[PDB]
């Protein structure tokens, strides 16, 4: 039971900073569950969106990156995405342009941007 700060920078601006209890991502290794008190990494995203959570079992702050370098500090987690978005951003709407597959990170984002909204299942 402990909050540890997270920031997520874009390449434009900045997305969500502050206290989460963990987050689910997947980098080089695959997917990887940062939990409260962990020793400091870093590793580069694979354009599978962001998926982090302020809570146990509760928040679910919808996050989609497009590589990014991810890295996990107790001072505040920082990872700066080259085109992050809020989960106001994870509507049908989007989830169908992007859908289309019309590239490479918007392929492989939409996929993982689907299940996230609910897609899978």
């Amino acid at each position: 039971m402990a909050e540890l700060n997270v920031e997520i920078v874009a390449v434009d601006r900045n997305i969500w900073s502050g206290t989460a209890k963990f987050l689910f991502t997947r980098t080089t290794v695959g997917e990887i569950g940062i939990l409260p008190r962990h020793i400091p990494l870093v590793a580069q995203l694979v354009d599978d969106a962001m998926v982090r959570v302020e809570r146990e079992g509760e928040k679910d702050l919808r996050i989609a990156v497009d590589g990014g370098f991810l890295s996990v500090t107790e001072e505040g987690v920082s990872i700066l995405a080259e085109s992050a978005e809020f989960e106001s951003e994870i509507d049908e709407a989007a989830a169908k342009q992007d859908s289309e597959s019309d590239d490479p990170r918007i392929a492989a984002r939409g996929r993982a941007r689907l299940r996230a909204v609910g897609a899978i299942d």
